[PDB]
């Protein structure tokens, strides 16, 4: 009489046979927007629900991209990944009013670049490391740049700490909203030192090839940057055209610095967002193009400091400032008194700010900002940390607060994200858990519900008969403060046997773990077929639940979030239906850092572990992450917690643990340095442990094949560990 | 019961061989370390003096790694910051100390970085080399005289060997050769200027923030080669007023019409000087003999005295060409040549007739000529008891060359069947090393009438602490397939019951010229796996092996993963019919070509074994080093050979490995079969779905021989074979 359906298995896992629809569109202007729909792109309309056929099924396109005034389309095909964002592809631009390709002055192939400008036909465009600009698709490419070196100097786009770590992107330029002028970044990295490895490639390579990136570790010399503008409007320099430097203040010039951001507030008003080396000082500069001349107005009495006091600014990064459309006010989400970061309105000529909202929960992000709305995330409802809602608020009274998601489906929906079209008519909702996803669309006015776009219920039929997991959250005290936890708990769960503990950690500063969000994941076949219960833990400083928690760790990595993930398993372990001497860990990236320092703390709480890709020791990794919360490597600074902070100081503790260390080959983000030196370390001190390397593959390990070799791997691993046949 | 040998007493050497290694000085005296200081000991009668005390407080403020006492005794030479780099290769810091005084030389000393030094043969003449240089003293106390201005890093060699000259041709980091007085100073030159370079990651300490690449010129199979000269120095001729003058001797023209090696140098008088040249297409060599001309300077390589050595079958030698034994007049030797039926024998050959007199012959080989002096001829073969795997001296009459005596067939046949040999200056005394199969054992005779003088070392304190071990037995036999038989041996575990069935490991490395079924007696990681984990470790010597002719040898010509691999396989299943064997619990191991081997048997289909292990494999033999590869395998092209090139990679067999357990274990700064070739295997099997144990050793070459990583290794590895056989 017993439960005979299917587990959720491995092979479910790879082979993706149970499938999460998303609903993905593209808005193009404020009421239709872009789906495909299988094999066709379709166009939507927002009011009704009329589609029509847009696009219907020798190059492979990776994706279309149409011009603002509906003329042009650009189609990019033959893409070839670099790093996180990084590409390069060939171009070709099709007509609007005849669908034809054009024959004659055509984008170069290995293009790094290409953007639209935000009304008209304009293009921008990247290659060899210098910004060109086509006036229209037909006419011949405008030479902005000149200085553009491979490896050395980068014009109008990221290097690679730019790329993913401080923009979180490759781009480099910045369209005004007239399409007057464009801005861009310049880089220098002349005397960054090099991570060099080897790349084994296809079998008949019969050398190794060495990949050599500039790369700055903790510590190291870092990039410069110029901050370029360029008016496209007029410029008659054919040969020649004249591009205009704003200097970062005078606040930033005494030592090396980072841009952070910049934004068009109006037609001839930019925001540029500075931010020291030592990252707890940051400015805003508003700078105002002169007719008069062809200058800019910077440094002025418009400078906007923002300072951090027991910590690092913002969370991954200093929070982007919003415009009003005459932009002479913005709103920026800020920590404050009580360490809650919250929306502070700004008036660009001096002054402070004023707070439009408060509590013991925090704004995730403003999502947008018409003439009368401000809209933004937060987990205030139901003082839930890993619930996700959308709200509205009053711009001119701002007490007059809307939660626009929170009662829309609450049992199945609590993790929201947002979509709005162009001047925010109308926005797809789009709820992540714990329920199946729902996505749904709404129009502003009255926000009312016009449509469900995806209700998953396919998937929900072919779930009907499986055997699924269930996931539990809640909440632990210890002294004095609440923190989260989840579950995923094996099917049929009986809380009178015992089960193996799988700790899921990352743990790193600015997370969370522990969450409202619907996944079918390797957790999802662990709980499912081998009756395995994986847990995650969000201690100090996870994210999102004030400074007090997520500062905690400042200056100090691997302490408090690797002290927590013990002492959680601890009072897991005390629960009667886990298994005391069947507790694991495993991690990624900073959570494989966690999990080594806890497997080599000495606890005897875990059984055995899995680390993928760990960061070993801080001054093997870049120095805008690492230096954020770490300061700098030096005896005056913060050397000495450097030191002390690797796994590889630790590697005499593993003799009691059982360890599993893998790492790619060509990761160019956490560089296989970081595990060869772990292994060295426990190779020295006598330690035995498993290993695989996978060559070739990168940070996320995440070709088809190898992605289902690992997890086949530590599928093997576990079972091992936990006895399971 | 007593206790089991451990893998903790493999690891820590608790049962230690005692040696005795001595350096004969003169014709009747050697030098022998005792505990701390320096011997001289006289070979008639056995007594001996302190040659040097145990004070090094003439240098005294440095450890000392190593030494090197002047051939006539005045000097001392000791190096110190000694620092490895390839096998052979490593530099060092040295001084000299002059032993009829107490002082250290002061003034005009040798440089700190320097790469080589030798003394020459008699006297005490020093070469070194420094940056790629080559420099001479004429006496320890006088300045040194620059000889080459050419040397440039990883570029230009003077001296000293390349890559591929160090590992697969010289088997030495040296490149030059003292004649025998020595007046001359004879010297090769590498040019690596368009060798292709390996590139790999050096990690190094935690410390360096930065992993620094690693870039050797390397020729892969079918690449670039390094070109050579060769030159001689008439080291007399140094004076205040007088510069080095480098006399070249070219190859002959059959070797400048293309790529070709310099294989070796002898000196056959202190005028006339012997080269071997081999072709890179290794079916031809030829060796030149060239006399200095007094008048001239020059050095003269008569045409009439040349000889040319070819293979049809194969390649040429083993794995070079032999060396030649010259006669003290200069005008005749002895070499080792393969015969009419493919057995490698000792040919007489007068230095200016074409045709050789062969004067030995048998169903056997040759495996040394020892020495030679104006009445017998010394050598080494396994012809006692038709024995590949065992060696024993015989010596052979000159004139009669018909008259042969065996020196140590019957000395003590139980215990003793694989001699090597170190004779005196002049060969008046001979010191015999016995290395199985019972324990080592040292003897010294007199060459006179052969008589034995005195036993050296005996090992009998080791003998007493193994009484107290469960050591484990050697059975070493053969099987006969086909026409022929192939010798084996087993490492039996003790009490071994020939009806109960125990699992085993087939130990194999089966590379070209081989051999891994002999007589000698080792303490080793096999060793623990019997006497503690109760494991059979079997080696087997199919095609090619040696030392058995090259009807077996060549059997692999041109087509290297083959009969290699069938036989090892073949071989498990004969001993899998044992009643002794269980043949679910069959597993295979091997370090380099063994690897090769153990991973293109494992993706073979076989069914046979159910677990293996590669150590630093071959994968593919086109990223292999020219001198190697292309020696069997000629060249990856169209043309040649380039179908088997592609037919004999691991890689084509990924699929079948879904049958196997297989741990994949390589050193990340392995300069020989580079990391490349496992990262291929790992990569191959990954693209097919195929699960797989692996271990990479960071900045370990290789030998993985570090002190912690070789611990390691064998702690890991024996894991993984136990949980295979359900062992513990
Ligand atoms: C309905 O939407 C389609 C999609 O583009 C559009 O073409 C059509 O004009 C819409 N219908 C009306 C009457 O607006
Ligand atoms: C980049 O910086 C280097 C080193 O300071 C300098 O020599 C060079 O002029 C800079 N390049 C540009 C285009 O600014
Ligand atoms: C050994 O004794 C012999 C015979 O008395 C003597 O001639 C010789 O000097 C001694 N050799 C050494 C090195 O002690
Ligand atoms: C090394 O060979 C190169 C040819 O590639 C040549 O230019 C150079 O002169 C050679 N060096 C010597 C010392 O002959």
């Amino acid at each position: 009489t017993a439960d005979s359906r299917k587990t959720y298995t491995l092979t479910d896992y790879l082979k993706n046979t149970y499938r999460l629809k998303l609903y993905s569109l593209r808005w193009i202007s404020d009421h239709e927007y872009l789906y495909k729909q299988e094999n066709n792109i379709l166009v939507f309309n927002a009011e009704y629900g009329n589609s029509s056929v847009f696009l219907e099924n020798g190059h492979s396109i990776n994706d279309y991209s149409i011009s603002p005034d509906g003329q042009f389309i650009l189609l990019e095909y033959n893409y070839v990944k670099q790093w996180r964002h990084s590409y390069t592809a060939s171009y070709d631009i099709y007509d609007l009013n005849k669908r034809q390709l054009i024959t004659e002055e055509r984008i170069p192939n290995n293009t790094q670049w290409v953007t639209w400008s935000p009304v008209g036909h304009k293009l921008a465009y990247v290659w060899n490391n210098d910004i060109y600009v086509k006036i229209e698709p037909n006419l011949p490419s405008y030479r902005i740049t000149w200085t553009g070196k491979e490896d050395i100097i980068y014009n109008g786009i990221t290097d690679w700490v730019y790329e993913e770590e401080v923009f979180s992107a490759y781009s480099a330029l910045w369209w005004s909203p007239n399409g007057t002028f464009l801005a861009y970044a310049q880089f220098n990295d002349t005397e960054v030192p090099l991570i060099e490895y080897s790349f084994y490639s296809d079998e008949s390579l019969q050398y190794p090839k060495t990949v050599r990136v500039p790369y700055p570790k903790a510590g190291a010399v870092n990039p410069t940057v110029k901050f370029f503008v360029v008016n496209t409007d007029s410029l008659s320099s054919v040969t020649n055209a004249t591009s205009i430097q704003i200097t970062a203040p005078a606040s930033m010039l005494i030592g090396d610095h980072y841009l952070c951001d910049v934004t068009w507030a109006t037609q001839e008003r930019i925001s540029l967002q500075w931010l020291r080396r030592i990252q707890n000082y940051s400015v805003m500069d508003i700078c105002d193009y002169d007719e008069s001349s062809g200058r800019w107005n910077c440094l002025v009495a418009r400078q906007h400091i923002e300072m951090s006091t027991t910590g690092w600014v913002g969370r991954f990064r200093p929070s982007e400032p919003h415009f009003t459309l005459d932009g002479n006010s913005f709103y920026k989400i800020i920590s404050n008194e009580e360490g809650y970061r919250h929306i502070c309105y700004f008036q660009i000529d001096k002054k402070d700010c004023t707070f439009i909202t408060k509590g013991t929960w925090e704004v995730i992000g403003i999502e947008a900002l018409t003439s009368d709305y401000l809209y933004y995330i937060s987990n205030e409802y139901k003082g839930m940390p890993g619930g996700r809602n959308l709200y509205k608020i009053q711009l001119s009274d701002y007490t007059k607060v809307t939660c626009l998601s929170c009662e829309l489906n609450p049992e199945r929906c609590q993790y929201y994200s947002v979509s709005f079209s162009k001047e925010a008519k109308y926005y797809q909702l789009r709820c992540s858990g714990p329920g199946l996803p729902l996505y749904t669309l709404h129009s502003s006015v009255n926000d009312k519900g016009l449509r469900v776009l995806e209700d998953n219920s396919a998937l929900d039929k072919m779930l009907q008969n499986v055997q699924m997991p269930s996931k539990k959250l809640d909440f632990i005290i210890l002294n004095e403060t609440k923190f989260w936890y989840q579950m995923i708990l094996p099917p049929h769960f009986d809380k009178s046997k015992k089960y193996p503990l799988l700790l899921d950690v990352y743990a790193g500063p600015c997370s969370q773990k522990a969450d409202t969000v619907f996944r079918l994941n390797w957790a999802t076949y662990l709980a499912s077929t081998e009756n395995i219960i994986v847990a995650s833990f969000d201690g100090r400083g996870s994210g999102y639940q004030g400074d007090k928690i997520m500062h905690a760790i400042n200056r100090r990595l691997g302490t408090f979030e690797v002290e927590d993930q013990i002492e959680a398993a601890r009072q897991f372990s005390k629960m009667g239906f886990v298994d005391n001497k069947r507790i694991a860990i495993w991690g990624w990236s900073y959570g494989g850092y966690v999990t080594s320092m806890v497997l080599g703390s000495g606890s005897g709480v875990f059984k055995c572990g899995i680390a993928v890709a760990p960061v070993s020791r801080w001054e093997y990794y870049d120095s805008v992450y690492t230096e954020r919360y770490m300061g700098l490597p030096t005896p005056e600074d913060n050397l000495d917690h450097y030191r002390n902070s690797t796994v590889m100081s630790r590697a005499e503790n593993f003799k009691q643990v059982e360890y599993l260390l893998i790492h790619g080959t060509a990761d160019d983000n956490v560089h296989f340095q970081q595990s060869a030196q772990i292994s060295k370390a426990l190779v020295d001190v006598g330690v035995d442990f498993q290993a695989m390397w996978y060559t070739d593959e990168d940070h996320g390990i995440a070709s088809s094949t190898a992605h289902q070799h690992i997890y086949t791997h530590m599928s093997h691993f576990i079972k091992q560990c936990f006895s399971l046949p």
